[PDB]
Formats: structure tokens, C-alpha cells, sequence
């Protein structure tokens, strides 16, 4: 039948989806939500055998196992496991596109298991198995008999195996195909692989059982009152005696509870509903669900006798919370919510797509402690224990139906297709009658990336007609079609109109307005996080705070996808799209996240975690204004801390207690701060510590912080003079400079400093040059490729530009003896194909204390592209332990992404001066320095620097980090100016002109000497 | 204190190079023992008559951003036109000049005043690389103002037509200039972009006999 080749076909024998089953037949395990004796898994060691295509598969395997297989653990993508290669992907199909077909080469794994099974469980009621998650396709059999098929990889497909079971030894054959019909709506931009990857289980229902049960919470105006309405389906026999009891708990307290026999309201001329009965509780001053305070209650669902008799018990976790669009706006308990979001992706570095409750956690606990309060489940159904874990944590979830068809041309080609209509409606309508009962769930979304097509339309009324609690959301066709209820675009810009034609991206400020447009606005996806991004993030945050439609958006994206691949050594290694021989590919474009795929944080992060602060601040005068934007909760667990540094040295400091209500406000007053004696730049800087810890966090985690800059007192005391004097010595290849122990030398014929030393010791391997390229970073590089090359992309117009070719032409080099000081002065004219790119004048001035201050003054021609920077660089002799400064940090940080960094004085070991991105690129920078340490040396002035054991040439020609070596000596880069990183997504120019080097003339001075 | 801030020598030294003589000063504006600026500048004059000024300017961080970052001087002479290559022919300010355009003018001395009925800092001109007056010429990168009015009876003027033409002729050469505003004229109304909140400003100039 080759079922897999057929949309028409998603199933064969399924049973009806519903929400979490246990089957307790104990009424008090169900409500502490323990484990259930009705309930087992099946995950452990199976058996498994790789094949080509099903046709290959033998008959045997039916009967008995085949001696080649191995024994491997379920669940587990057997991509993983070594048996064929991951394909990563992004638009492009992994397979031809000749829909409904897929190659008859396709990749089949076949999995078994050998499994007891107790005779009580065949005595009596249904036995069902669950396959939480099969990619993409599979047909199951039992004990050598046929049971059924399934499709959609990302929600749980069950059948009843009563009949095919023994009492004792069976065996589960499972012949699970890579690619299917289903495959053609399973396009996501991410790792293509197969199996088994989510729990299997077995489930024992009674003959008489609960089949459905949904639950709604509705309010009155002020939510002092609330009503929880249960709706409970049943199936089998239908007797007077049956009774349904929902009963709800707070704790070991029963708060409410009804009771009524089956038979539900006459809804039309037949009657109404035998199997089902709704039952209605009232709750007075019910504790509210928010990501701010997840509270909960526990819904019991008990299936009895009139007599009082247990049948069977089913329940759930109870949020009480309101979700309507109300004027153009998106409320949560009647209050304007500001999403702070991430998109995330099941992904584990070493187990693929399968996930577990520690990365889970993990997850989650870093998202709360990085002030986000939102996730969108992109681009399907995920684990069902995601959803529970959200509920009791407390996360705004946007679950999204398992349909991706990028690939299509044009993209709406299937969504458009009314025979596409049923594989479509199915992954929409499964979901929602899965976690439909989850408060965490506060959005449905139609999927990502498929256009808009009439299927959209059809299924966004479907849910708003079942499920009219929460918003249908979708960004297809436009970001603003008639299939969503919330504007929600993809990489829209905050200032810029992004015209494109049919589907263009308005500038978010703009879209709210355009003519007859009311809805609220929310990006599904912004701020492509590739490698070193986010330039640019607070401009989003700026805007979300004051206009109102705009409620924040979802962050692109959480954990970069990256696998690990073992060398020759057995060492471990991070590879991405190509990597496995898979081709064609999309390389580094699976690497998108905010931290590493083990979780460690990308410096990105901790801009996200300040731009996401829930207290903002102001300062006047003596005064510290301190708003909370929190919607429901009182800053109970919050403290201020306050401290005072002249140039990092700590002058005052103090604590004190938060008590501001939610959008309220409260005024401290520092006491008089005294002035001090020193000349320098007094800063002052708060930060909001939580004394207590949290289900989420430790007691003393910084959840905000802020500076200011107070007073400042220039210096106007002269240096005392020094009786010493520099003298110069000459040469036709040298000038050189000796002052004490000290020499410097400049390189008459190419006009640099080409050494120096202190006490006859070199301390450089190179000569220190200007600097105007950097090794581009993915934002630079956009999509272009050796073989197909994108003109527009920053990297592409410096590379043709010459900037990376350009030769140092020496135009002057003169030197001159002063009354206290010795003089060099140079000029030259960085050139290509007879263009002059930039012209660079410096003067050197060595005074009598050892000192030396360089001066440069740099033209830029107008018509060659910005320059990534202007500075200069050179490699070190020296390599020290730590890296000491006094600027902004400590971690990484741009002009377009510094806000999050904080002044003061930092120090380091040289290894965290360091990002190791997997691709490598210009990294490590930190701005607004005014003085920089290391080893004998320091900087002194106003710049930005990088400094490591690579440099910017092997950067740039490493694709992979563990590629990396370390050069001999260090390399410094001090730059006068840098240009952004941007990031508003990584495929076009990002960078805002407020942030490109195109002022045509800059000046910068620095001073170098022996600390 | 900016407008009774008094200027402090800190420095001022004299070299002579291979081919000039290089002069050398450091200035501290204060007010009250309070450090408002700090201005370092370097005066390069070679074999062809031609005098490079550098100017470096340090402004204290808690101090209101300056109206301007430049030099002034009386010039004794008295010229007819002006002629200059830069923005304009009209007055332009650096959040009002979108409509100047750039290119070489020519003015009699008098247009480069606006006679608004209540007197004040007028006449600027934006993006001028060469500015020519008398014997003289300015080269750079500068915005600037001339005219037979200083800066100080402009601002103790109350009426136009109670001005008078003093002696010679003042010259404002100014590296940055604020911009003007206007979206209201009874509340600060300067765009943070042009507002000169740096802290440290860099500019040169090159005087010499046109
Ligand atoms: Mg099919
Ligand atoms: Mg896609
Ligand atoms: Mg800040
Ligand atoms: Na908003
Ligand atoms: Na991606
Ligand atoms: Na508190
Ligand atoms: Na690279
Ligand atoms: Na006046």
C-alpha cells in the first residue's frame, strides 16, 4: 500500500488523541500526581537493524529477532547511534520535492522488543501502547500480528494491543521509515533525523473509562470569583450508576467539588450527549496562574459508582488565568503582558532530538535566571513533560502544530491544496486535544514557514470554535493574514520597512498603524542570535516598553544546535551542517543560540538577561527612582544594593529593601555621598539581589542592575618633569630611541614600530600597524558562499573593496628631536588596483618618564565600504596569566551590544578574553576602556580591545574552533573605533548606520608604557 | 559657569622640528574650582607660511553639554565677500541643513548675519572644508560664523536694530556646533544626537595667506 506515499493515509487503527492519562485507581496517588501502577515504560535496551528501504526488511523480522541486530537504548535517533548520517538542512528539502512521493531508497530502522506482560492487564480492561514520538513514519506489529501505522513525528501515536497481547512474552516489531508524505510537512531548519527518539509506554484503562476531559476557568471582572469547568467523556458501557467527581486541591486542602451521573445538556434535535457530563465549581478569590507566580491547583477527575466505588481516576495541574485580546492588546488576567521570549528547539549535543527532564530543567532554569518569561515550542508539539514543567515553573508557552513546508514553491503550494487539507488538520487538532488542559499553554500557533493557504484559515477557525480560552497565532504569508489573531513577524525591524514585495517586514513601530490594523504585535522571531549577534537588542526593548502593542517577541534562538564528533584522539569536538558527510547542507546556520549546546551561555546572553530586567530606573540627584514592570507580584524577594567608585575604587556602597508593588514605584535616597579627593569619573551602579532562593534560582541571584555616571573632576595637574632625556639615533633603515632600559624602533622603510624593548628584551613579534578588517563574523558573512557569492554582504563588498588585500604604502616617516622628547611622525596610504582606501598620520612622542603617546588621524574614502574598524595591532613577545582593565565588562561586548556591561575595574584570566564561538570570528572585544594591563604593559586612552593567543588572519581562515591553535606570543588589537556586530537576522546587511564607521575622518590617541 | 568660566594655562612650549617650529598649550576652564574643559592644542607653522592648529577638547561628563566646541578671534580686517566651500549659501545649523548644499559660495558680508529682530548666535554654516576672507584661508572640517557682531553684544543686544558694527571682524570657527531645536521653544528641545555630550572632541585647522 506504501502508506508512506500517500497525505490521504496519516493512519491506520489509531486511537483519538486526549490530554495526559495515568489510569490511577487510587484517587489520592492521582492527586500527588505519583506514579501510577496502570502507567509503565517501555524505554530501556531494544533491539534495532538498519536498512536501506522497507522492501529490504525480511519476513523473519515479524517472528523472531534477527542475530544481526544490536541491542540499543529507546528512546534515541538512531542518527546518533552512528547507523547513518544527521542532514542539516534549512529551506531546501532533504529529499527531491515530487510530492506525495519519497526515495525508494529510504532509510529503515527497524526496532523490537521483547517485553512481560501481567495477566491481571488481559483479564480485563484495555491494554494500549504509546509512542510518544516516531520520525517520521512506522508500522507496528505485535507478537508477528499487524496492529497498525502513524505519522507526524512530534505528538504521541497509541494503540490498543488488548488483543494481540499474551499473558507473559511478547514482541513489539516496529519498522519506523525516515522519510514519509509526512516529511513534506516537517521542513523545519534544523537536524533531519529518524527513530524512536521520545518514550514508549504501556497503558491499562478500564473497559468503563474516562476517553476525554477538558478544563476552562472563567472570571468575573475583578477575578475575585472564578468558575472551573469540566467537561468528562466516557466510553463504554452507560449505566445510571456511573458518576463523575471533580474534585479541586490546594495542597492537601480541598478547596471545591462536584459530583453528577453522565448526560450532558440537549444541544440539538437528537438530544445531547449520554457519554458525557460537565461539572461546574466555584472558587472565591482563586490564587492566579502567571509566570510571575505559578500558582496551582489539582484537578481531580474520578470515574465511580453512585455508591462511591472508584472505576478509575485521572487529573491534571489547574492554572487559573485569563487569556483575551481586549483593544489591540494581549491581557493575562486582565493586565497587558510584555513577552520576553526565546524559541527553542529539542536539542541535545550528544543525544540529538531526544529529551529528558535534566536538560528540560536546566532549560528552564537558566531562562528564569535570565529574566525570560516566555517560549515558543518551535516548530511542533514538544516532550509532554515540557508542558508540566512550564505549568509549575512558570513559563507563557506558544504551542505550535507540527507544519513546516519551506521548502515549497512558492511556500503555500500544499497549505493552499485542499487534498492537503487532512495531514494538516490532523497535526493542528491532535495538539490541541493533548495540552489543551495545560495553563502554561497560553497561545496555539498553525505551525511556522508554510505561506498562508486556505488549509490555515479553516484550521485557525477550527481551534478558536473548540478552544476559545487562548489567541490562534501565525506567521505565514505576511506575519498579519486573516489565520492570526497577534501581528507576529519574523525579523522585523524596529525602525527600518523591509518592503519585500507580497510579504514585506514594516518596520514594527509602523506595522501597528498601517491603516485599519488593530492587533497586537509580538515577533515570533527576532534577533538572530548566530555567533557573536545581538547588536542591536535594546533597540527592540526601547520599543516594546513604550508603545503598548508592541508586547516583546521571541528570541532566535535558545541553544545552537551543534553535534558532537570524536578525532582521531577520541576527543570530543562541536560540528555542525556538513560535518557527517550530509550534502547538500547549510552549514553554521544550525547554530542560532544563546548559549552552547551543553548549555554554557554565549556573551549575548547577559544582554538578553539586562534588556529583560523587570525594574527600571532613573536617577536626580540624590534620588534612585526604581519601577517595577512585574504585572502581579510585589517585589517581596527583592533587595537594592548601591555602590560608589572613583575609576574602580569603591568609595561607598549600601543596601536597601524593595517594596514596590506591580507597575508601581519607589524613591531612594542615597545619603550624601562624599566627593573625592582624586581627579577621575565617579560611577554609580544598583543591581536588584534576591536574598531568598527560588524553585529557579539561588538566595543572592542579581536579577537587574544599572549605572550612571556622577561627577567627574578632569585632571588639570601637570606630570612632574623628568630630568631624563630621550635620545635618538639614526640609521637608513632605522630610527631608534633609547631612553634607560627602554629602545624603541621604528622601521624607516616600511614606517612602523618594528620593535622594542625593555632591558634588551623584544617585545614584539610583529610590528605594530593599523588595522581597518576583521575576521568576519557570521552577520558579516551573511549567506554567501565561495560558489555562490552574495555582493551585498559586508564581508563580500570589503573583500572586493581590497580591504583585506590592501598594502601599507609608506608616504612619510620623518623624526625629530625635542627639547624633552623625541618626535616620529608618519603617514601612509593603504591602497588597491590604485584606489587609496584609508589614509593613516600618527605621531609617536617618548618623553623623558618612558612614556609614549600615539596619536592617529585616519581618512576614509568616502566611496569604499565602512571599514570593520580602525585601530591598530601587533603580536606581543609577552604572554601573561590575567588581563586587567578599566572599562566596560567583564564579558564580551560591542557598541551595538555594551549595555549589559558595566564599568569598573575588571581582571581576567587570558583565556576568557576569549569566545569560542565554534565558527570563528572577530571575538572578545570590550569597549570604553581607559586603561589596559598586561604583562609589563599599559594601555592607556579611550578604546576598545581584543587581545589572545589568535590572530585575526587565523580567525578568519579556521572554519571550525578545535581547529584553533595557539600562536607564539599574544595578539593585541586596540581599535580607536569598531563597527557593530548587528544581528536583526544573519542573511542581510544588519548593522544600523548608527553603528557604521562612515564619519570619513576619526582621531584616536594612546598612550604605551611599562606598568 | 560656562559663560564666566575663565581659561588657565596648564602648559605652553615651543620646539623646533627639521622643517617648523611646533607650539604647544594646555588650557583648563573652570568655574568655582570646578574643571569645566580642557583644551591641548599643538600650532605647526612650515616653510610655506601655512599654521596647522590641533585641537583637542576634554568636557567633564557632569557638566551640561557646551552650545559649541571652537575658536574665536576679532579679525582687523574688513572685507566685502565671503567666499567658502561648504554647505549653504544660507544659514545652516547641524539639525537644520538638509537644504544647504555643497558647494563653493560667495557672499557680501553682510548675508552671513540673519537679522532676527531678537539677536543671538546666527549665520552658522555647516560642513565647510576652505573659507576665504581678506588675505585669509581656512582649511578643514569645520562649521562657521562671521560677522561685524561678537558673540557678546549678540547676547546683551535686545533688539537688532540696537546693534553696531564693531571693529574688524568676528570670527567663529567652530570644530561642533549644538544643533538648534525648535519642536517647542519653551522646553529643552535639542535631540540627544545633536547635542555635544562626547566628552572628548577633535578638530584641526590650517590658517594661511590665500
Ligand atoms: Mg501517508
Ligand atoms: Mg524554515
Ligand atoms: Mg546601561
Ligand atoms: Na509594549
Ligand atoms: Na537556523
Ligand atoms: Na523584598
Ligand atoms: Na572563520
Ligand atoms: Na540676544
Amino acid at each position: 500500500r506504501r502508506d508512506w506515499e500517500n497525505p490521504g493515509v496519516t493512519q491506520l487503527n489509531r486511537l483519538a488523541a486526549h490530554p495526559p492519562f495515568a489510569s490511577w485507581r487510587n484517587s489520592e496517588e492521582a492527586r500527588t500526581d505519583r506514579p501510577s501502577q496502570q502507567l509503565r515504560s517501555l524505554n530501556g535496551e531494544w533491539r534495532f537493524a538498519w536498512f536501506p528501504a522497507p522492501e529490504a526488511v525480511p519476513e523473519s523480522w515479524l517472528e523472531c529477532d534477527l542475530p544481526e541486530a544490536d541491542t540499543v537504548v529507546v528512546p534515541s535517533n538512531w542518527q546518533m547511534h552512528g547507523y547513518d548520517a544527521p542532514i542539516y538542512t534549512n529551506v531546501t528539502y532533504p529529499i527531491t520535492v515530487n510530492p506525495p512521493f519519497v526515495p525508494t531508497e529510504n532509510p529503515t530502522g527497524c526496532y523490537s522488543l521483547t517485553f512481560n506482560v501481567d495477566e491481571s492487564w488481559l483479564q480485563e480492561g484495555q491494554t494500549r501502547i504509546i509512542f510518544d514520538g516516531v520520525n517520521s513514519a512506522f508500522h507496528l506489529w505485535c507478537n508477528g500480528r499487524w496492529v497498525g501505522y502513524g505519522q507526524d513525528s512530534r505528538l504521541p501515536s497509541e494503540f490498543d494491543l488488548s488483543a494481540f497481547l499474551r499473558a507473559g512474552e511478547n514482541r513489539l516489531a516496529v519498522m519506523v521509515l525516515r522519510w514519509s508524505d509526512g516529511s513534506y510537512l516537517e521542513d523545519q531548519d534544523m537536524w533531519r533525523m529518524s527513530g524512536i527518539f521520545r518514550d514508549v509506554s504501556l497503558l491499562h484503562k478500564p473497559t468503563t473509562q474516562i476517553s476525554d476531559f477538558h478544563v476552562a476557568t472563567r472570571f468575573n471582572d475583578d477575578f475575585s470569583r472564578a468558575v472551573l469547568e469540566a467537561e468528562v467523556q466516557m466510553c463504554g458501557e452507560l449505566r445510571d450508576y456511573l458518576r463523575v467527581t471533580v474534585s479541586l486541591w490546594q495542597g492537601e486542602t480541598q478547596v471545591a467539588s462536584g459530583t453528577a451521573p453522565f448526560g450532558g445538556e440537549i444541544i440539538d434535535e437528537r438530544g445531547g450527549y449520554a457519554d458525557r457530563v460537565t461539572l461546574r465549581l466555584n472558587v472565591e478569590n482563586p490564587k492566579l496562574w502567571s509566570a510571575e507566580i505559578p500558582n496551582l491547583y489539582r484537578a481531580v477527575v474520578e470515574l465511580h459508582t453512585a455508591d462511591g466505588t472508584l472505576i478509575e481516576a485521572e487529573a491534571c495541574d489547574v492554572g487559573f488565568r485569563e487569556v483575551r485580546i481586549e483593544n489591540g492588546l494581549l491581557l493575562l488576567n486582565g493586565k497587558p503582558l510584555l513577552i520576553r521570549g526565546v524559541n527553542r528547539h529539542e536539542h541535545h549535543p550528544l543525544h540529538g532530538q531526544v529529551m529528558d527532564e535534566q536538560t528540560m530543567v536546566q532549560d528552564i532554569l537558566l531562562m528564569k535566571q535570565n529574566n525570560f518569561n516566555a517560549v515558543r515550542c518551535s516548530h511542533y508539539p514538544n516532550h509532554p513533560l515540557w508542558y508540566t514543567l512550564c505549568d509549575r515553573y512558570g513559563l507563557y508557552v506558544v504551542d505550535e502544530a507540527n507544519i513546516e513546508t519551506h521548502g515549497m514553491v512558492p511556500m503555500n503550494r500544499l497549505t493552499d491544496d485542499p487534498r492537503w487539507l487532512p495531514a494538516m488538520s490532523e497535526r493542528v487538532t491532535r495538539m490541541v486535544q493533548r495540552d489543551r488542559n495545560h495553563p502554561s499553554v497560553i497561545i496555539w500557533s498553525l505551525g511556522n514557514e508554510s505561506g498562508h493557504g486556505a488549509n490555515h484559515d479553516a484550521l485557525y477557525r477550527w481551534i478558536k470554535s473548540v478552544d476559545p480560552s487562548r489567541p490562534v497565532q501565525y506567521e505565514g504569508g505576511g506575519a498579519d493574514t486573516t489565520a492570526t489573531d497577534i501581528i507576529c513577524p519574523m525579523y522585523a525591524r524596529v525602525d527600518e520597512d523591509q518592503p519585500f514585495p507580497a510579504v514585506p517586514k514594516w518596520s514594527i513601530k509602523k506595522w501597528l498603524s498601517l491603516p485599519g490594523e488593530t492587533r497586537p504585535l509580538i515577533l515570533c522571531e527576532y534577533a538572530h542570535a548566530m555567533g557573536n549577534s545581538l547588536g542591536g537588542f535594546a533597540k527592540y526593548w526601547q520599543a516594546f516598553r513604550q508603545y503598548p502593542r508592541l508586547q516583546g517577541g521571541f528570541v532566535w534562538d535558545w541553544v545552537d544546535q551543534s553535534l558532537i564528533k570524536y578525532d582521531e584522539n577520541g576527543n570530543p569536538w562541536s560540528a555542525y551542517g556538513g560535518d557527517f558527510g550530509d550534502t547538500p547542507n547549510d552549514a553554521q546556520f544550525c547554530m542560532n543560540g544563546l548559549v552552547f549546546a551543553d548549555r554554557t551561555p554565549h556573551p549575548a546572553l547577559t544582554e538578553a538577561k539586562h534588556q529583560q530586567q523587570f525594574f527600571q530606573f532613573r536617577l536626580s540627584g540624590q534620588t534612585i527612582e526604581v519601577t517595577s514592570e512585574y504585572l502581579f507580584r510585589h517585589s517581596d524577594n527583592e533587595l537594592l544594593h548601591w555602590m560608589v567608585a572613583l575609576d574602580g575604587k569603591p568609595l561607598a556602597s549600601g543596601e536597601v529593601p524593595l517594596d514596590v508593588a506591580p507597575q508601581g514605584k519607589q524613591l531612594i535616597e542615597l545619603p550624601e555621598l562624599p566627593q573625592p579627593e582624586s581627579a577621575g569619573q565617579l560611577w554609580l551602579t544598583v543591581r536588584v539581589v534576591q536574598p531568598n532562593a527560588t524553585a529557579w534560582s539561588e538566595a543572592g541571584h542579581i536579577s537587574a542592575w544599572q549605572q550612571w555616571r556622577l561627577a567627574e573632576n578632569l585632571s588639570v595637574t601637570l606630570p612632574a618633569a623628568s630630568h631624563a632625556i630621550p635620545h635618538l639615533t639614526t640609521s637608513e633603515m632605522d630610527f631608534c630611541i633609547e631612553l634607560g632600559n627602554k629602545r624603541w624602533q621604528f622601521n624607516r622603510q616600511s614606517g612602523f614600530l618594528s620593535q622594542m624593548w625593555i632591558g634588551d628584551k623584544k617585545q614584539l613579534l610583529t610590528p605594530l600597524r593599523d588595522q581597518f578588517t576583521r575576521a568576519p563574523l557570521d552577520n558579516d558573512i551573511g549567506v554567501s558562499e565561495a560558489t555562490r557569492i552574495d555582493p551585498n554582504a559586508w564581508v563580500e563588498r570589503w573583500k572586493a573593496a581590497g580591504h583585506y588585500q590592501a598594502e601599507a604604502a609608506l608616504l612619510q616617516c620623518t623624526a625629530d628631536t625635542l627639547a624633552d622628547a623625541v618626535l616620529i611622525t608618519t603617514a601612509h596610504a593603504w591602497q588597491h588596483q590604485g584606489k587609496t582606501l584609508f589614509i593613516s598620520r600618527k605621531t609617536y612622542r617618548i618623553d623623558g618618564s618612558g612614556q609614549m603617546a600615539i596619536t592617529v588621524d585616519v581618512e576614509v574614502a568616502s566611496d569604499t565600504p565602512h571599514p570593520a574598524r580602525i585601530g591598530l595591532n601587533c603580536q606581543l613577545a609577552q604572554v601573561a596569566e590575567r588581563v586587567n582593565w578599566l572599562g566596560l565588562g567583564p564579558q564580551e561586548n560591542y557598541p551595538d551590544r555594551l549595555t549589559a556591561a558595566c564599568f569598573d575595574r575588571w581582571d581576567l584570566p587570558l583565556s576568557d578574553m576569549y569566545t569560542p564561538y565554534v565558527f570563528p570570528s572577530e571575538n572578545g572585544l570590550r569597549c570604553g576602556t581607559r586603561e589596559l594591563n598586561y604583562g609589563p604593559h599599559q594601555w592607556r586612552g579611550d578604546f576598545q580591545f581584543n587581545i589572545s593567543r589568535y590572530s585575526q588572519q587565523q580567525l578568519m581562515e579556521t572554519s571550525h574552533r578545535h581547529l584553533l591553535h595557539a600562536e607564539e606570543g599574544t595578539w593585541l588589537n586596540i581599535d580607536g573605533f569598531h563597527m557593530g556586530i548587528g544581528g536583526d537576522d544573519s542573511w542581510s546587511p544588519s548593522v544600523s548606520a548608527e553603528f557604521q564607521l562612515s564619519a570619513g575622518r576619526y582621531h584616536y590617541q594612546l598612550v604605551w608604557c611599562q606598568k
